[PDB]
């Protein structure tokens, strides 16, 4: 049921959207989180989900931290996707903006490989300060099951379709 969505590739498409009203509208099996490693969701995708599920998706993961302890960068986990998606799928790019290697965004894509579909963000692309057009230039040479990108932002959208893969 995703609609209104421009093609990039055979797998890959795009919708100048609020990852929130998308899965509000659609409830995908899931929802990709742009995560830190700690699963503190205070900003951006990340705090716009939790919001959205009225704080459970915070408490849930501070108990899965509280078991398991941090993520790896580039790592993930699957965890519910409370009202929002069957599933949520917390992914960890790199903080670019605080010395992280880029390279472990290719690594952060490559969990959406174990899901066929998924919505998500562009992973790095916001607070954690990797160019938005890498994000999606990745995403798109790793990814290979079906992913739909909502972006928030309607001119950065503008930018990322005019641009070369
Ligand atoms: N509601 C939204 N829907 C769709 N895209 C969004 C939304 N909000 C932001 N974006 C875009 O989504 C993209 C990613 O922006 P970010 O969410 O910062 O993710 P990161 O991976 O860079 O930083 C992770 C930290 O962000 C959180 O604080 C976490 O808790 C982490 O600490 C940008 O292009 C945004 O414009």
């Amino acid at each position: 049921s995703f609609s209104g969505y421009l093609k990039l590739t055979d797998n890959v498409y795009i919708k100048n959207a609020d990852i929130v009203e998308e899965a509000k509208k659609v409830k995908p099996t899931v929802v990709v989180n742009a995560a830190n490693v700690y699963l503190k969701h205070g900003g951006g995708v990340a705090g716009a989900l939790n919001k959205a599920t009225n704080n459970a998706m915070q408490v849930e993961s501070d108990d899965y931290i509280a078991t398991n302890g941090p993520l790896k960068v580039g790592g993930s986990c699957v965890l519910s996707g409370h009202n929002l998606a069957k599933h949520c799928l917390h992914v960890v790019g790199p903080n670019v903006n605080k010395g992280e290697d880029i390279q472990l965004l290719k690594s952060a894509y490559e969990n959406f490989n174990q899901h066929e579909v998924l919505l998500a963000p562009l992973l790095s692309a916001g607070i954690f300060g990797a160019d938005p057009i890498h994000s999606l230039r990745v995403c798109v040479d790793t990814v290979r099951t079906n992913v739909y990108l909502a972006v928030f932002d309607k001119n950065l959208y503008d930018k990322l379709v005019s641009s070369f893969l």
